[PDB]
DNA sequence: GCGATCAGCG
DNA sequence: ACGCTGATCGCA
């Protein structure tokens, strides 16, 4: 129904300096996943190519890699990086329709053209679920079906393109697309195709070393249970608790007895059992998800793990992190902590290299609020997570345990977006009247943090949306909800968004200085992972020292605040020691 | 497939 | 009854 050449060549009029690219890889992880189809819609028509014929074309390939030749597309770091496992160097990717529908608004939760597309009423393309199917009927269609979606897709980037640009222009989002986001996607698809490596001779050691201690303490558990159960049995495990052993019952869940950690250490002084308990889910955590997990994706020929960075997913403008997520590797528990010894270089003489934003979105805080007491604060680099733990546990700085900072640092993140005095007693075990009246001590220091968390409420609704400094935009519907509990999550929601969002902007301008800087300089240092306020970098031990000096300052440099930014760095063999 | 749970970032 | 996530697991 839509015109379309079916090319069994590449023809020069297919090689013009504006287009619209698909590149199809349909599988969910497209590391080394296979191309299924190419189509390119452009001034001289429309073309589908075979993969097998497209990409072992010297002019094809040459095109692709040329920058001046500019190439509109959807998704273009999944066809960056499944072109990089075949050889293929993909430059020129002046549009990104997913990445500007996603700028536009989160909420739609837009993973596909069909969608995208549904924005501006266009419906001349099918959602790719209806084409490929779901589930165990997945597959590729006849070649006929499957080339008219790849051009109706690319036809549909091709005419989206000016209205979407229009749009984000109006917004003020037009130079976060071009100069931010598009950058970053090229630079998170070179870091996930470099990939980190894993020791796995480490890795299955201590695997084997947790599935002993596993046994032992499942053991003990049966043997202070006085009988034997399925301990991740809620059922079964609530039974035993709240029913056998009689414990009281601190909540509920929608299904029935709650069990969660907050759950089982209020119990603590009642039996021993539930800090057995505790102590295997723990166990069992790291088993489960990060030795037996991470040895699933390792590639065995490489030992790398090549993680996927969804650009286009969190509602604030972070990045989420998949299969496997390298964002949530233990480091807490000195037991799970150790997971990190098996991330290693992945060159011989090379090392680990990690940067960590300081108290970043409390500095963020202070710029936007403008708070007095805040600026001055960081003006002095005093370290409020600290000093609120010095001022909770009534001890001196000397005194405060990395666990006692963790736990201040759960407050004032809580505090400043709007927890509760229950909220605040429950996490603490103070009494609700204490909570309360520390609040109220709180605001009392920062008294412009309480007027701009009003005042940006506010603000959303007369908007019916908030923005981050680099006017990422997040709309929030339920702000002028009639119902309370939906009203005061959407409240809580603009409190948070400009911060979290704003601290999300700073990191991926950093990334993209960073890399220029890196290229400058003509180092082998690069990227690996970002975490949310830290990088991850590996290098020769030669450009340590450099490296000490270039990235905090790159990072410290990416915006200038009303506060200084501060940054936080180590190296190490390993991950582990990158701290 | 979903809810509880828990690993991380703030 | 602070916010943003992803993986595993049992299923009341
Ligand atoms: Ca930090």
């Amino acid at each position: 129904k839509m015109a379309f050449t079916l090319a069994d060549r590449v023809t020069e009029e297919m090689l013009a300096d504006k287009a619209a690219l698909v590149v199809e890889v349909v599988e969910e992880n497209y590391h080394d996943a296979p191309i299924v189809g190419i189509a390119v819609v452009n001034e001289h028509g429309r073309f589908f190519l075979r993969p097998e014929t497209a990409l072992a074309d010297p002019q094809f390939v040459a095109w692709l890699g040329d920058e001046t030749k500019k190439k509109s597309m959807f998704d273009s770091k999944r066809a960056a990086v499944a072109l990089k496992w075949k050889g293929i160097e993909l430059c020129g990717v002046s549009f990104d329709l997913l990445l500007a529908a996603y700028l536009l608004d989160p909420a739609q939760g837009v993973d596909d053209v069909a969608a995208a597309a549904k924005m501006k009423q266009y419906e001349a393309v099918r959602p790719d679920e209806a084409v490929y199917g779901k589930g165990a009927k997945r597959a590729v269609p006849d070649e006929p079906v499957l080339a008219e979606h790849l051009v109706r897709k690319a036809a549909a980037i091709w005419e989206l393109e000016r209205p979407f640009l229009d749009e984000l222009r109006r917004n003020e989002q037009d130079r976060l697309l071009v100069e931010l986001e598009q950058p970053l996607s090229s630079i998170l698809a070179e870091m996930e195709f470099a990939g980190v490596k894993v020791d796995t001779k480490r890795l299955e050691q201590m695997g084997k070393e947790l599935a002993e201690q596993l046994g032992t303490v499942e053991q003990r558990i049966y043997e202070l249970a006085g009988q034997e159960f399925n301990i991740n049995s809620p059922k079964q495990l609530g039974v035993i608790l709240f029913e056998k052993l009689q414990l009281p019952v601190l909540k509920k869940t929608k299904t029935g007895y709650s069990t969660s950690a907050d759950v089982l250490e209020k119990l603590a002084p009642y039996h021993e059992i539930v800090e057995n308990i505790l102590h295997y889910r723990q166990l069992g955590k790291l088993q489960s998800t990060y030795i037996e997990g991470l040895l699933k994706v390792v590639r065995p020929a490489t030992k790398k793990v090549h993680t996927i960075f969804n650009q286009a997913l969190t509602q604030t403008g972070r990045l989420s992190s998949t299969e496997p997520n390298l964002q949530n590797i233990p480091i807490r528990l000195e037991e799970g902590r150790k997971i990190r010894q098996a991330f290693v270089p992945s060159e011989s003489d090379w090392l680990i290299f990690a940067a960590d934003y300081s108290q970043i979105e409390l500095r963020v805080l202070a710029h936007i609020a403008e708070d007095d007491n805040l600026m001055e604060a960081f003006r002095r680099d005093l370290d409020i997570h600290t000093k609120t733990a010095m001022d909770i546990f009534q001890v001196s700085e000397d005194e405060v345990t990395p666990n006692m900072r963790r736990q201040a640092k759960a407050v004032n993140f809580g505090i400043v977006y709007g927890i509760s005095d229950y909220g605040l007693a429950q996490n603490l075990n103070i009494s609700r009247k204490e909570a309360a009246e520390f609040i109220e001590r709180y605001f009392e220091s920062f008294p412009g943090v309480k007027r701009y968390m009003e005042n940006i409420v506010q603000e959303a609704k007369q908007k019916g949306y908030v923005t981050t400094l680099l006017h990422r935009r997040r709309y929030l519907p339920d702000i002028t909800s009639r119902n309370f509990n939906v009203r005061s999550f959407a409240e809580r929601m603009a409190m948070n968004t400009p911060i979290q969002g704003s601290a999300a902007d700073i990191i991926k301008k950093a990334m993209i200085d960073l890399n220029a800087r890196l290229k400058e300089e003509r180092l082998q240092a690069h990227l690996l992972l970002q975490v949310h306020d830290e990088l991850i970098l590996e290098a020769p031990k030669e450009e340590m020292e450099r490296l000490c000096r270039l990235v905090p300052e790159v990072m410290e440099q990416a915006v200038t605040l009303r506060v200084p930014l501060k940054v936080d760095y180590h190296y190490g063999s390993t991950w582990y020691d990158a701290k």
